[PDB]
């Protein structure tokens, strides 16, 4: 009869990547028993692709701040603070559900986010 609370940490670690850039991302986990949303992993200022897509499971939800940056012609570097639903195809419905329904409340606590994508792996 409780609702989704959100562990103070996950604004911190958030605060650290949009204020200071130390952070290439921050997957988020949802820890039902506790009704909380906690910080899963913190990655290092620069990160692969492929180091940050090995820290999203193939069988679980997670939420997801990636700070997708990129240099111009101009050589000069920006960036866009993505906001990430990962929605694996064989996590339980009812987890798909709690991420889904709690989304928007835990979102609402990282004030910043330029980008908000679902993602999911067709290749199962
Ligand atoms: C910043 C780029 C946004 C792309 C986010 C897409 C992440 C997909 C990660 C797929 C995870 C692969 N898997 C299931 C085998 O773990």
């Amino acid at each position: 009869a409780s609702g989704m609370a959100v562990h103070d940490d996950c604004k911190l670690r958030f605060l650290e990547l949009k204020a200071k850039r130390t952070h290439r991302f921050i997957v988020y986990k949802i820890e039902e028993k506790q009704k909380q949303v906690v910080v899963e992993k913190v990655g290092q200022p620069i990160q692969t692709y492929e180091e940050f897509a090995a820290c999203l499971p193939a069988d679980e939800c997670r939420y997801a701040i990636y700070d997708f940056d990129f240099v111009t012609a101009e050589n000069c570097q920006k960036s866009k603070i993505f906001f990430i639903a990962w929605c694996p195809d064989i996590a339980k419905v009812r987890s798909k559900m709690i991420y889904a329904s709690s989304k928007d409340r835990f979102k609402r606590e990282l004030d910043g986010i330029q980008v908000e994508l679902q993602a999911t792996d067709p290749t199962e």
